[PDB]
């Protein structure tokens, strides 16, 4: 059951099972595994601007 995430700080969601395809996110990258290394694709901040969809 891959969860998503959604930017609050623009509104974009993150599917695990489809994250990035630039940077190099594999189908299968948990949030979890993601530190803050990883940024949004479409602002540029830490992780703490993604939040969990529902199901929390
Ligand atoms: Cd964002």
């Amino acid at each position: 059951a891959y969860l998503k995430w959604i930017c609050i700080t623009c509104g974009h969601i993150y599917d695990e099972a489809l994250g990035d395809e630039a940077e190099g996110f594999t189908p299968g990258t948990r949030f979890e595994d993601i530190p803050d290394d990883w940024c949004c694709p479409d602002c540029g901040a830490t992780k703490e601007d993604y939040v969990l969809y529902e199901e929390k």
